[PDB]
């Protein structure tokens, strides 16, 4: 049908049918009287599959004779959500699969709706790990993806009297068919026991053993014939085990919850032990792994030369003492050595400045589950320590501010600190995130080893999120300048030129009205929720919290309703505002938020003096399919954290990259894609980080703001009174409470600036024309919000190798 | 290489090779560089398997245009083995396999070495169930197998200082290549909840639901094109369980926890929870399969036209009450109707008349679990009662003997009497055992209902214990009378005509040396321990119980030692004794004897004056694969059970197959053996069940035989002194005291008559031609012992279907 998608070859599509029906036949054991939609999507799946087996095995063959330097990313998370469009999209086969179905008497994008996300992931970290392969594999690097495989991943998310409700994620249910299990890899990992001193060193005795059971999973790049592997370990119980006969045998399941589940909370942090063992368990399996591979190439002066880690967060982090562990107790290397080899490999990127989500374990959990650990720690926090007394003397405040040990009541480890002392680089995820680091919680990092703190902007894939998600927009654009823009986005520059075609400027707006109809009409099959396509789609989603000013967003929905309701008769730009996102179980205040939002919708929805004029729709379940189908359909993105909270947001670049408009702080990549845009062509506005610090030192006063603002009081009194609750009168008190008193977001600041940007976009939204033509300025200047650009940064300047674009040879 | 291997083609051996290699690349992900023994047995299996897929389908839907009586076999066992080679002889593909893999550098007997067994049962129950299947398969019924998929089988024994030690048989681990998962066909099974009694019935309310998905695997017919079906049903938890969050997800396990493990206890009913459990998951699941198929074909008439029942034991008994259930509360039939259907339906089969054995399950674990079965139960006893009270008046002492209720300290329900109840067919499993039944522990049931009682005298399937296990004897078999035996035993008595032939005599006495070398290479290579060649093979396999008198055997053992160290120049025929078998984890006196086997062997193989004249080995982890290896390779089995305590054996049955003559009691199938092969033609020994009767009546007193017995006194006396125990002089006090104080098996009693019998054995030994003619008159007449017979005796005189050996056509 459309270009970028492909050739359909006669010989492909006649090759792609015969292996679909081989497929529904000795594979699922079936017939196409019995078969189902789901038996469909299965044949079609190991279809794809079958392509990537000759180009897995002569990439990782390739890696074995060349013998480049190894990247390892280490994350708790990988959001990779559906894999096979993915991989349609970069092996080239997304028309001919679409013919070989359509000649068969099936629909490829129904089949493609069966298959499950693979959510393992809370959000915008455990995205970027998946942008990151793919931009890896496409810049053809020797790039390893290590995780955890949980059996089951983010929790599905229910909505029932307007409460979230948490079901468990059963995503293996069906079976995943892009694994591959190697148990003949399986790994020892050890826990708990004690710590000997011998003549000869330190021994860690009297162990627990847990095995790690590695999954590959492939990780295409695109039309590169490159495919590189997703490593994830599953728990398993040794065979003597416990081993009245019974119990010991039901029993193994203790050792395997290790990979039960994804921790759901990503707002605070917990301290449970059942993560720790998480921890370690990805980071010990992962280094032996690593260190096979190396000796496999007796030294280890050659090691950083070879291997490269990437920590994502401080969740690995015990990396850096199990590096140690190994070399100084298993390989006698002596300390200084190990410290030098340590520091060289291992490298930490940083994905918050907010002190409730960092990772500072109690020093007797560590005391009993790792007690070599701990020592360990200890003598690199006593040598660190020396060298801080060294470089400032008497400085003695210094001294227990930089500390990896916490004192007070317990005894902490502060992972971030440990993670600074152990690597050669430190990076934040935008530039305003990496420069609040060096000025702030790491000032005195910064002063001890200026040249380990680095600034790498995140990215997003364009394969995923224009290509797979946007095929029309993918395509009126290959129109006009070719297709190389697909792994060079900075290609879309020469959209500039096209900014007074009136060609474009109508096939631009025409790609956004069809995405529109297509997810109201999706809303109306799954959901059963009418909403208005001509309408302004207004979008915020992302995980409910605080931070992110959920809040604020609610504020000017309910102003335009009271607004609406006081001159009902006065012409407005109609709206769909839509908000949606999951909230970490134990978070109190983002439950309500969620309920708030519901709440408000209820109200705004069936009032008749509103029509359609105004409608408020909580998006259940948001999650990677999902964002594939909503940010095509946007028209104003809403980014509007509280500056200096957000460290980066990469929904933010999806949205751009889509043709939305841009509502929002100066916060995070905000920052940047002004900058690239112009501000002329962004809606920015409120307090910038220096304002919120100003606001500090005075004391933010709410009341002040309600005061002062006829309209805001309004609203507070509102939810006081139970307008938006009329059964349950008192039920937003907890909210009305936190706004007033305990605000650390400074919601109230911010409100007046914010409803008078949003009449500011509502009279552009008037001038559809205008309106086009600063979308195009925005999706012309995205180019550098590509995971390539990242990726290429982190090889030049963190891992010392060079990317490539070069094809390697087809199977 | 051999005839009754098939032929091996070149279009199949090139097809064959051409789709190991596409296994070994597209379904392994493996290239002939990193390819290890298990992933050549991975492609093999894989393209072996591909060759059911076509037969497996047509043979499904064939029923389903004709629309047969279907025949449903219940099992909490069922002790299948390895699948790979098995596979291979049904199919005719043995010698192209062995051709193809040769081609290709490969030798298929070290694959076939590879594959785990699945260890799905005990011992000579499950073992039943797998031989069943065989034959039904083989005599083209339409027969489904419903049971279980335990992820932990029978335990792998360990034997560690001559004890018994206990492990996990993972043999899930690296994955099961020859089954399907079926989650589409997922079904809930209920537990705990109350009962309501509305205007229209009771109903079961507030119940804990836990998910039963089936697992497929093929169970192909002997050359005939058909595929029949086990389906094994593995518990999982609904997604909305116990749904702080974290907990409710890791506490999914408790409901998973029903399909983990096999029960290992074969001699004692304990009455836990999770067996209960486990019980009724299989019979739950099953039945709603069953419906849903019938109706599939509104009116239950026709039920037991189109319905059979079998149910394996009384472990599946709740199938009755469930039955019940299902009929009168959910499809409203009236009572009387409802149990009609179920009587004509449903049929028991019994394996021992031991007591401990029996299950009798308390009435509170009943109320609690299953509330409205007991209350069925209830229902159906005072029914039952009433046709008793009407039948014998004014017999209240048959009234209490004959009700499914036990009075007591706890009250209890008899699932054999319930089984009698609500069954139309009871059957013991050899001719003995049946009569047993109908003059002790059935004999008020058969009283009032004579026509219920029948005989079903067990069998064996002659292609896994004949063609595969011992292709050479059949080889010389089929060079004499061809190859229509492998599916009608009874031809074997064709070789009558051949034991004056030399040719012959010369052929079967080979075959045995060849298969005695082979084992005795085994031990060495896997075990390292040596054995003369040129010895008797004695062998005695099987689980270790009281009642099957392994002590009876190492008394003999110890006779022998104690003799040869009285005479030592006097020449004896010389003797490796082989005892193997798992003994069930609690039972304390099974776990002892054991301990006496290997202390034996540790003083009788390092005596040097004993040589290589006698040998005593524990043969480790029995098993269905090791009873393949050991079974060919024996000269005589021993079958030593006290009278009227083996319900049949199985075993007894495999050895006279395979070359191998019996010593053995008047006990189970022995009698029909013994019968079939003329007395003459056998070893027979010891007290029948008459002279046990007659025994009991008197009183059993040891003392009497240890006082009359000089060498039976020497032999206590070493036991009791610590002879075969210097360290642990009291070690087996608890062994001694039970012989002589507690005995229920009369070991003493046989004592005497056993080492004459014995000495029989030896005196042919010594003249090999006339060893051979018996062991000829004994394979000659082992016929009546194929599974094939007992099937079409179930099908005719049960079932009421008639057998079929006419061939589905060919893919
Ligand atoms: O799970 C996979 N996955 C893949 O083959 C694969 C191939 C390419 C890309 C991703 C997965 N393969 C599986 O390997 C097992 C064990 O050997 C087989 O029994 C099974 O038939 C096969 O699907
Ligand atoms: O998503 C997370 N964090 C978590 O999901 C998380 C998980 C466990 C514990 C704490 C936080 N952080 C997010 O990481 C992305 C990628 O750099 C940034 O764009 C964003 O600003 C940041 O909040
Ligand atoms: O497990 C089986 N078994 C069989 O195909 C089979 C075929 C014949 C006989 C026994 C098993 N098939 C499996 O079905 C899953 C889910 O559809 C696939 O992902 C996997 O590749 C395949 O091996
Ligand atoms: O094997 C068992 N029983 C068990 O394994 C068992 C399992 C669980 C609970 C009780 C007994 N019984 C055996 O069943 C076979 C087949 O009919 C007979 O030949 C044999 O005589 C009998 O002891």
């Amino acid at each position: 049908q459309i270009s970028v998608r492909g050739l359909a070859g006669v010989e492909n599509v006649t090759e792609l049918k015969k292996n679909f029906n081989r497929h529904l036949h000795f594979t699922l054991v079936k017939d196409r009287n019995v078969a189902t939609p789901r038996d469909y999507y299965f044949a079609l799946a190991h279809t794809v599959r079958d392509h990537l087996v000759g180009r897995w095995i002569r990439t990782q063959q390739h890696y074995y004779e060349k013998d480049p330097k190894r990247i390892y990313y280490l994350s708790l998370e990988f959001y990779m959500g559906r894999t096979l469009q993915n991989t349609m999209v970069n092996l080239a086969l997304e028309n001919a699969c679409d013919e070989a179905t359509y000649q068969l008497g099936l629909d490829m994008e129904e089949l493609e709706e069966i298959e499950e996300d693979a959510g393992l992931g809370n959000g915008g970290l455990g995205r970027l790990a998946a942008c990151f392969l793919d931009s890896m594999a496409t810049l053809g690097l020797a790039a390893y993806g290590y995780g955890i495989r949980y059996e089951f991943g983010i929790f599905n998310q229910k909505i029932c009297g307007g409460w979230q409700m948490e079901e468990a994620d059963d995503w293996l249910r069906y079976g995943n068919p892009w694994e591959k299990a190697r148990p003949e890899f399986t790994l020892p990992v050890h826990f708990y026991g004690r710590v000997e001193h011998t003549s000869q060193g330190a021994k860690w005795v009297d162990t627990q053993v847990v095995l790690a059971m590695p999954y590959d999973t492939p990780v295409p790049g695109y039309r590169n014939n490159v495919v590189n592997t997703m490593r994830l370990w599953s728990a398993k119980a040794p065979n003597d085990f416990n081993l009245g006969y019974i119990q010991a045998v039901l029993d193994r399941n203790l050792a395997e919850n290790i990979s039960r589940v994804l921790y759901p909370n990503d707002n605070f942090f917990e301290g449970k032990e059942l993560r720790l063992k998480q921890e370690y368990f990805v980071v010990a399996a992962t280094l032996q792994d690593i260190i096979r591979r190396f000796k496999s190439s007796t030294n280890f002066d050659a090691f950083p030369d070879k291997v490269a880690i990437q920590l994502n967060d401080t969740h690995p982090s015990l990396a850096i003492p199990e590096l140690m562990r190994v070399l100084v107790d298993l390989e006698r290397l002596d300390w200084d050595k190990a410290w030098e080899v340590t520091v060289k490999t291992c490298a930490y990127t940083n994905h918050t400045v907010l002190p409730e989500a960092l990772e500072r374990w109690p020093v007797h959990l560590l005391e009993t589950l790792l007690p070599r650990h701990l020592q360990i720690i200890y003598e690199i926090n006593q040598r660190f320590l020396n060298r801080v007394a060294a470089a400032f003397p008497g400085d003695v405040d210094r001294l227990r501010r930089m500390s990896l040990v916490e004192e007070g009541a317990v005894k902490r480890i502060n992972m971030a600190h440990l993670c600074i002392a152990g690597s050669h680089a430190v990076n934040g995820v935008a530039r305003i995130h990496s420069e609040i680091l060096k000025k702030t919680i790491f000032k005195d990092f910064y002063e001890l080893e200026p040249h380990k703190f680095q600034n790498k902007t995140n990215g997003i894939t364009p394969r995923r999120w224009l290509v797979l998600c946007n095929p029309g927009l993918a395509e009126i654009i290959a129109e006009r300048i070719g297709e190389e823009y697909i792994s060079d986005l900075d290609q879309l520059r020469k959209l500039l030129s096209y900014v007074d075609d009136e060609a474009f400027i109508r096939d631009v707006a025409k790609v956004k009205q069809e995405n529109k109809l297509k997810f109201a009409a999706y809303l109306e099959r799954e959901y059963k929720v009418h909403i208005n396509p001509n309408s302004l789609f207004d979008v915020q989603v992302k995980r409910i919290h605080e931070y992110k000013r959920q809040l604020l967003n609610c504020l000017h929905v309910i102003t335009l309703y009271n607004r609406i309701k006081k001159e009902p008769n006065k012409f407005v730009v109609p709206r769909t505002v839509m908000i949606g996102g999951k909230a970490a179980p134990g978070y109190h205040m983002a439950k309500m938020i969620i309920k708030l939002i519901t709440a408000i919708g209820d109200v705004v929805n069936h009032d008749p003096v509103v029509g359609d004029r105004l409608r408020v729709i909580f998006l259940e379940n948001y999650r990677v399919s999902l964002a594939e189908k909503v940010i095509p359909a946007a028209d104003l993105s809403e980014q509007i954290s509280t500056a200096g909270t957000e460290a980066s947001g990469t929904g933010n670049m999806k949205f751009m990259l889509n043709g939305a408009l841009t509502i929002g702080t100066m916060d995070g990549a905000n920052v940047e894609m002004a900058e690239e845009a112009g501000e002329e062509n962004f809606f920015i506005f409120g307090m910038r980080v220096e304002d919120v610090d100003r606001l500090d030192q005075r004391g933010y006063n709410a009341q002040e703001y309600y005061d002062r603002i006829p309209e805001l009081r309004q609203i507070i009194e509102q939810l006081s009174s139970g307008f938006f609750s009329p059964k349950q009168p008192d039920l937003f008190k907890d909210i009305v409470n936190m706004l007033m008193h305990h605000d650390r977001f400074k919601v109230f600041a911010d409100y007046e600036e914010y409803v008078k940007c949003q009449e500011r976009v509502s009279a552009l939204y008037k001038n559809p024309r205008e309106w086009t033509r600063m979308v195009i300025r925005n999706i012309a200047t995205s180019g550098k919000f590509s995971s390539d650009r990242t990726i290429a940064q982190y090889a030049r300047e963190i891992w010392g190798v060079e990317p490539s674009r070069q094809r390697l040879p087809a199977p």
